[PDB]
């Protein structure tokens, strides 16, 4: 043991050549974790006239020696760069002095540096960087530092009418290391004895309390959390923005830019995710900005490793997302994350934003994601832009709401296993007659983290005409609380699917929508039929269905139907018409009235469900352009069946685009597999031009034997 002071008597004599400007005192004890009796320290206050710094005895140090103490600069979190505290060492007496830990990036060949793969800051500690204590630990293996030195903390000279920033230092010990340097996570008392920080035991501080396996920060709420550890130069602004509503963390200071994250359980964490701007102007950001490394510690930041250094370029100054997958390295119970940007002086060229961080994730093969929203878990709805947990339109409970004034209104899952049995099914609404706009909200999938996000759906007629996004959920089909059920394509399976719900950008603010009731998974069986939802792996039927998968009607479907459309159409015959309505346009198509499809936004009619076991046909009068004729072959009705409660569809007949410019008669005798005990049809229209553009009506449908 070289060295120990713990300055609560007054400092021990033999310890210290000189320190100027230093007087026993207490300094920003209040945030302080240690004892009250403890809290006397060194103190060197700003109006002290001369040298401010406190140096050592000559000492005999080797490659087991480490230099640990706690100290504070400034007692606040003004980051600056003016009159930091160095500490140094001399080889001669104190004729000169050097950094102990140099900065280390991207050393120069020209010149002989200490520096190793490991990227680290220096021996300097900037004002502002934290308001709390802080205990530093700097080890000799890397430093070839063997023999006698001398040490000092060291600030600068300051005439009279200075005012350099006060710090004080506390605790310090040079001697031998402790055994495993007490994991980072202690105090090392002589080399023999660790004194643990808190959730943290042993002789060695080996074991630990659970850490979290999530990290979400937003940066709306507070700015002191349990979640970061250090948060230097960052602070809560709507400059230089990513997003559009709420606040960043902006980095606009000088001295130390570092976000250190608290100790997470990482152990099966698949990501990091976050949004970031390097560069705020118009024109390309300075060339010479450092770059923001983000780096993993396993040990309580005694060592660090690199994630990815992320460059300023001439393309770096627009916000972006950001994912990584957390590697297999990064994973264990006890590992921090941090977002440093390198600086020799603590000078910088550019300042840069973070945003919307998130760290967490599970690789152990979770295949389901359900919801009902009485509860909005961070875990599972990873980014909602524009989106609120509440009631609307009716909904079971609250659901999720995008109805706020915004600029940006999406909501993207965390990832789950998909595979050959995977399905999505949601409940989703529009304006809730709110708006008679016709809008649709897009619905996504990425298998890379969100790197890139594609159509769920594709375009792609059953004739073939067009195949290459459908829009599914629009807002006059969607106007009120709907379910939808879709099988997963297999371009979306993989051991890690996120989904997204967006609305492209520009959307004005009275086009709303919500969603509820999810279930995305392979659970339950058939889907639930088309007539119940997949809860916690059980279907659970709507009304008038039963049965395991909700396939057996409570009462007998009808045998038949039959519309000569001199009514309103009937919820006895159709579960949907969108986009028609009784008109005389037509002229007689049958005779009389007719349901004519005119509409701007979809063109479909639903039948309900039939028993169509002994049945033999369906027939119709039909007419195309009644006002304008159809001008192309996909905006050829196609009259479809369903035997799964309209989840999925198959092709009875294209209604050919450029016939029936004379009302005709279709009479199809149905096939084998449209003949089943539950059994819908369709009419719809997957293209047209508009209102009142390639329009057709229908008349006397009879599906019958
Ligand atoms: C699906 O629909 C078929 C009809 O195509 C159903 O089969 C029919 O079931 C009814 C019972 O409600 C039977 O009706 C009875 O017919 C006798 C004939 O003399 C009459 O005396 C009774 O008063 C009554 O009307 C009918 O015989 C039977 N037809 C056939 C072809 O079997 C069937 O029940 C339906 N399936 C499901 C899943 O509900
Ligand atoms: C990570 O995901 C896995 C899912 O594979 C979770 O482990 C399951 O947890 C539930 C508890 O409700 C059990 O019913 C399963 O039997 C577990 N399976 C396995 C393989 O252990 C795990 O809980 C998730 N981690 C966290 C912390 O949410
Ligand atoms: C550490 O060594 C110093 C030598 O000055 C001694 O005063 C102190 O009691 C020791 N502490 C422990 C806990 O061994
Ligand atoms: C970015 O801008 C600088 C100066 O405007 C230019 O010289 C440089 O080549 C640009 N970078 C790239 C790769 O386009
Ligand atoms: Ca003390
Ligand atoms: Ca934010
Ligand atoms: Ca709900
Ligand atoms: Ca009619
Ligand atoms: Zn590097
Ligand atoms: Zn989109």
């Amino acid at each position: 043991v070289l060295l120990l002071d713990t300055f609560d008597f007054g400092p021990r004599e033999d310890n210290w050549f000189f320190y100027p400007g230093g007087n026993i005192g207490l300094y920003c004890p209040y945030s302080s974790k240690g004892a009250p009796e403890e809290d006397s320290a060194m103190v060197f206050v700003s109006n002290e006239v001369g040298e401010h710094s406190i140096t050592t005895r000559d000492l005999s140090v080797n490659e087991n020696t480490i230099i640990q103490f706690e100290i504070n600069v400034g007692c606040s979190t003004d980051s600056s760069s003016a009159d930091p505290v160095r500490l140094e060492f001399s080889r001669d007496f104190g004729a000169t002095w050097h950094l102990l830990l140099p900065l280390c990036y991207h050393s120069s060949s020209l010149v002989s540096s200490l520096c190793s793969t490991e990227h680290h800051p220096s021996s300097t500690y900037y004002a502002g960087t934290t308001q709390g204590w802080r205990r530093e630990v700097v080890h000799f293996g890397k430093l070839h530092l063997c023999g006698s030195v001398r040490f000092r903390w060291y600030q600068g000279f300051y005439p009279a009418g200075s005012q350099p920033v006060t710090w004080a230092i506390d605790n310090v010990y040079i001697g031998p290391q402790c055994e495993e340097m007490c994991y980072g996570h202690g105090s090392c008392i002589n080399g023999t004895k660790c004194i643990c920080d808190p959730g943290y035991s042993g002789p060695t501080c080996k074991i630990s309390t659970k850490n979290p396996d999530f990290l979400k920060d937003d940066f709306e709420g507070q700015l002191e959390s349990d979640r970061f550890l250090l948060m230097s130069g960052g602070k809560p602004s709507r400059k230089c923005g990513i997003l559009s509503s709420g606040n960043n963390l902006f980095f606009n200071e000088d001295g130390l830019r570092m976000l250190v994250t608290r100790d997470l359980d990482l152990s099966h964490a698949r990501f990091v995710q976050f949004f970031m701007r390097l560069g705020c102007g118009k024109g390309v950001p300075d060339p010479r900005s450092q770059p923001v490394l983000l780096q993993y510690s396993l040990n309580g930041g005694l060592s660090w490793s690199l994630l990815q250094e992320f460059l300023f370029s001439n393309s770096s100054n627009v916000g972006r997302y950001i994912a990584l997958e957390m590697p297999l390295k990064a994973r264990s119970g006890s590992t921090r994350l941090r977002w440093w940007q390198p600086s020799e002086n603590g000078h910088f060229y550019s300042p840069w934003v973070i945003d919307q961080i998130l760290i967490g994730g599970n690789i152990s093969g979770n295949t389901v994601l359900e919801d009902d929203f009485s509860t909005l878990d961070s875990r599972k709805w990873l980014l909602h832009p524009g989106g609120t947990k509440m009631p609307v339109c009716g909904s079971t409970g609250d659901a999720l709401v995008f109805i706020e004034k915004a600029s940006t209104r999406y909501v993207v899952t965390t990832d789950i296993a998909v595979n050959e049995d995977s399905f999505l099914q949601i409940d989703f609404a529009a304006s809730c007659s709110v708006t008679d706009s016709c809008y649709a909200i897009e619905l996504e999938y990425s298998v890379d983290l969100g790197l890139s996000w594609h159509p769920l759906v594709r375009d792609c007629l059953p004739t073939n005409v067009e195949c290459s996004l459908q829009r599914i959920l629009v807002s006059d089909t969607f106007n009120k609380w709907t379910r939808i059920t879709l099988p997963l394509p297999s371009y979306t399976r993989s051991q890690a699917t996120r989904f997204r719900w967006h609305q492209p950008a520009p959307f004005d603010k009275q086009q709303t929508w919500a969603i509820d009731n999810v279930y995305i998974g392979d659970g339950c069986l058939d889907m639930c039929s088309g007539h119940g939802r997949c809860v916690q792996g059980s279907c659970v039927c709507d009304e008038q269905w039963g049965g395991l998968y909700c396939d057996e009607p409570e009462t007998s479907l009808p045998t038949q139907l039959k519309d000569n459309f001199n009514r309103a159409p009937s919820n006895q015959n159709w579960l949907t018409v969108s986009g028609g309505k009784l008109s005389t346009v037509c002229g007689a198509v049958a005779s009389g009235l007719a349901l004519h499809f005119s509409g701007g936004c979809s063109r479909l009619l639903v039948t309900v469900d039939l028993n169509l076991t002994n049945a033999e046909f369906i027939q119709f009068y039909f007419m195309y352009g009644c006002l304008i004729t159809p001008s192309n072959r996909n905006q050829g009705v196609l009259l479809e069946y369903s035997v799964n409660g309209g989840i999925t569809w198959n092709l009875l007949m294209e209604i050919f685009y450029d016939q029936y410019s004379k009302p005709g008669f279709v009479n199809i005798l149905l096939p084998p597999d449209a003949k089943e005990i539950a059994t819908r049809f369709r009419w719809w229209q997957p293209r047209h031009d508009g209102l009142d553009q390639n329009d057709w009506a229908i008349d006397n449908v009879l599906i019958s034997r």
